[PDB]
């Protein structure tokens, strides 16, 4: 990986950490819309985006820079905004992860 890249997968590796396992853990893997009942989510959301999709093409090397990576998982946290009444628990956990991953992406290195 460059070293924009090595930033992005450090950033990776603290979204799925214990650290911020409280609010992160509903991105840990695809909305599984038919088992939470969400028959209108596919409907809704054209690009389903999370954190597993993320490490997967991490791993693959799929991202060739650090905007590709930063599309990725800002869509990830618009699908939560579009989808969500803005009062809900997970746009409350959607904000707070988001937080964490803008002030961490705001030092990329130059
Ligand atoms: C990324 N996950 C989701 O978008 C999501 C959505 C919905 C959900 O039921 N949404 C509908 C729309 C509105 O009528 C309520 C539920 C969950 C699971 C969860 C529950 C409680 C707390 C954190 C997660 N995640």
């Amino acid at each position: 990986l460059s070293e924009q890249l090595k930033h992005c997968n450090g950033i990776l590796k603290e979204l799925l950490s214990k650290k911020h396992a409280a609010y992160a853990w509903p991105f840990y893997k695809p909305v599984d819309a038919s088992a939470l009942g969400l028959h209108d989510y596919h409907d809704i959301i054209k690009h389903p985006m999370d954190l597993s999709t993320v490490k997967r093409k991490m791993e693959n090397r799929d991202y060739r820079d650090a905007q590709e990576f930063a599309a990725d998982v800002r869509l990830m946290f618009s699908n939560c905004y579009k989808y969500n009444p803005p009062d809900h628990d997970v746009v409350a956990m959607a904000r707070k992860l988001q937080d964490v991953f803008e002030f961490r992406y705001a030092k990329m290195p130059d």
